């Protein structure tokens, strides 16, 4: 209802809590990806969703799975999402047992890179899982769902016991759990109570598979190091010894596609079609709503950047 702008296709999962609906926007003719979130089910944590959003609204980078559009019914909240048609980073683990050392580094960069962006924005994202990580079709991972259950596993021991923690060494420790499940394909510490989960959390003790090399085996217990002061810093992790085993320079963090300047053609589009002269239409974007015009932007953005031409139906 209301947000046609959109044809609306297939469903690609339901959560308890959001559902995520296939669809295309109807001037650009760009596929795209709804969350659709019930107000009644959220209650107590709809500001917890919109500080998510606000957060969201400031984040542009390559890894990062881009935000176009929020809508607000009566009861229901629309955010308008980047098309991942590569699917989840956990159901990619599971169908390949585990990641080789050459391919865990390729997608562990892409973690770092996102990662490292959100902190200099003055953020943290606080969880992270594979579960939080879509491939797109040129198999370049993007971060979801920055909100903050079953995150306990990748949870920090100073985050467990609600110690003074630092967003950035808990950011690290995530990272430990996450290189971790790519190389093995199982979890370092894991446990049916949820008690003596928390309790190998704080012991720091966790299985080596043989296949794991020595870089690897060191780089992680650089990273799940219980106490934080003792953690590897992302400024280390960035240009690691193991980070450059394969291709030898740091991670390159910095947007490649920062928001600078709005894009000529764009916009000589947008003023063609809303029928206003170059001026008022550039105003009108600078506002930066995620309204209906926001998502027109950056998708006429996605559609040059295909080299098709920049042009609405
Ligand atoms: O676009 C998304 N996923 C997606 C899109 C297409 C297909 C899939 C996932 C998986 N089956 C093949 C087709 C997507 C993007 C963001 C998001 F938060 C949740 C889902």
């Amino acid at each position: 209802e209301l947000l046609k702008y959109y044809e609306l296709h297939e469903t690609i999962g339901t959560g308890g809590f959001a559902k995520v609906k296939l669809a295309c926007h109807i001037l650009t003719g760009e596929m795209v990806a709804i969350k659709i979130m019930d107000k009644n089910t959220l209650g107590s944590d709809l500001p917890r969703i919109k500080t998510e959003i606000e957060a969201l609204k400031n984040l542009r980078h390559q890894h990062i799975c881009q935000l176009y559009h929020v809508l607000e019914t009566a009861n229901k909240i629309f955010m308008v999402l980047e098309y991942c048609p590569g699917g989840e980073l956990f159901d990619y683990i599971i169908s390949q047992d585990r990641l080789s050392e050459e391919e865990t580094r390729v997608v562990f960069r892409q973690i770092v890179s996102a990662v490292a962006y959100v902190h200099s924005q003055g953020y943290a994202h606080r969880d992270l899982k594979p579960e939080n990580l879509l491939f797109d079709e040129y198999h370049k991972l993007k971060l979801i769902d920055f909100g903050l259950c079953g995150s306990l596993a990748y949870a920090a021991p100073e985050l467990i016991q609600g110690k003074s923690y630092l967003g950035s060494e808990a950011d690290v420790w995530s990272m430990g759990i996450l290189l971790y499940v790519l190389m093995c394909g199982f979890l370092p510490f894991d446990d049916d109570t949820a008690a003596a989960l928390v309790a190998k959390i704080m012991r720091g003790k966790y299985d080596v598979p043989k296949w794991l090399s020595p870089s690897s085996i060191l780089l992680l217990q650089q990273m799940l190091q219980v106490d934080p002061k003792k953690r590897i810093s992302m400024k280390n992790l960035l240009n690691h010894p193991w980070i450059m085993q394969d291709y030898n320079y740091p991670v390159e963090w910095q947007s490649k596609n920062p928001f600078i300047h709005l894009d000529d053609d764009c916009v000589t589009e947008l003023s063609v079609h809303h029928r206003n002269n170059r001026q008022t239409m550039e105003d009108l974007i600078s506002l930066w709503q995620y309204d209906h015009l926001t998502a027109t932007y950056l998708l006429l953005l996605a559609k040059k950047a295909r080299g098709k031409p920049v042009r609405l139906r």
